[PDB]
């Protein structure tokens, strides 16, 4: 494997011709796509991989200044498409992913056939003129929970997240990899995420994206979906499902993944 390969864990499955890269989310790792991935085996080079600071990645390559912005994480993602030598692929982006992804399809577009984001939120942080879900103290007290008992916080964080009953699967597995994460990587990611602005940057993308969400998302409201609707700068389509949770993937795979496949094999209209 190649250097680049093994520091996120690279996996390159199936045996089709064109690409489909999946990025995870916060808190997760590349298994939340384990329900997607069946079906695309076929007709697809399936590309997984693990964002820098999730719990599967070594803690000693985490560089706080690097991934201080979301820049840091799309100038991973070239890195990895590069050392992989795709032409194009259909990207999947699920939560910041979905922005990392973004960032890279400015610098990249020729990279990027369509963006599939899950999740996805420019800015969670609310503006006399703009609604994203959180005010600062929403944000001080997560972080002054997460800092004072980051297991705990894990506990209590996961049922949240990922909605439906509490002692469910999908819980104790997002339970599992959100406790996997060195609690100071954790802590400072997550301010990172809440903290990002990307609402600028929208109006330069030019790879058709479609905007996929749960109607009922703790972190993303339903008419953040429609405003990354309005502000891309190409061609784009909003799917809000009946479904809670911020991974839906994952929690209502019978569900999500027919709604994933759709965007995947249809286009919108130019
Ligand atoms: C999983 C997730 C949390 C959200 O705030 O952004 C993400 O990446």
């Amino acid at each position: 494997m190649g250097i680049v390969e093994e520091a996120h864990n690279v996996k390159v499955l199936g045996t089709g011709s064109r690409f489909i890269v999946l990025a995870h989310g916060f808190g997760t790792d590349q298994s939340v796509w384990k329900h997607l991935v069946p079906h695309l085996l076929e007709e697809f080079r399936v590309i997984l991989y693990d964002n820098m600071g999730a719990g599967t990645t070594n803690p000693d390559y985490f560089d706080f200044e690097r991934y201080s912005t979301l820049e840091g994480y799309a100038y991973d993602l070239l890195a990895i498409l590069q050392e992989l030598r795709v032409d194009s692929c259909i990207f999947v982006g699920h939560s910041v992913s979905a922005m990392i992804g973004t960032v890279a399809s400015i610098s990249r577009p020729d990279l990027f056939a369509k963006i599939i984001m899950i999740s996805a939120s420019p800015r969670y942080l609310n503006d006399s003129n703009y609604f994203g879900g959180f005010e600062q103290e929403d944000l001080d007290q997560l972080f002054n929970a997460m800092a004072s008992n980051y297991k705990a916080w894990c506990s209590g964080f996961a049922p949240m997240a990922i909605g439906g009953d509490m002692e469910s699967v999908a819980v104790q597995e997002f339970s599992r990899t959100l406790f996997n994460m060195r609690p100071d990587i954790a802590l400072s990611v997550l301010q990172t995420i809440f903290k990002s602005d990307m609402r600028q940057i929208l109006c330069l993308v030019s790879v058709p994206c479609h905007i996929i969400q749960s109607m009922k998302d703790l972190a993303v409201p339903v008419v953040v979906a429609e405003y990354l609707h309005q502000h891309v700068g190409t061609e784009s389509i909003v799917e809000v499902m009946s479904t809670e949770g911020h991974l839906p993937q994952l929690s209502s795979p019978d569900v999500v993944i027919p709604v994933i496949l759709k965007h995947i094999r249809y286009d919108i209209v130019a």
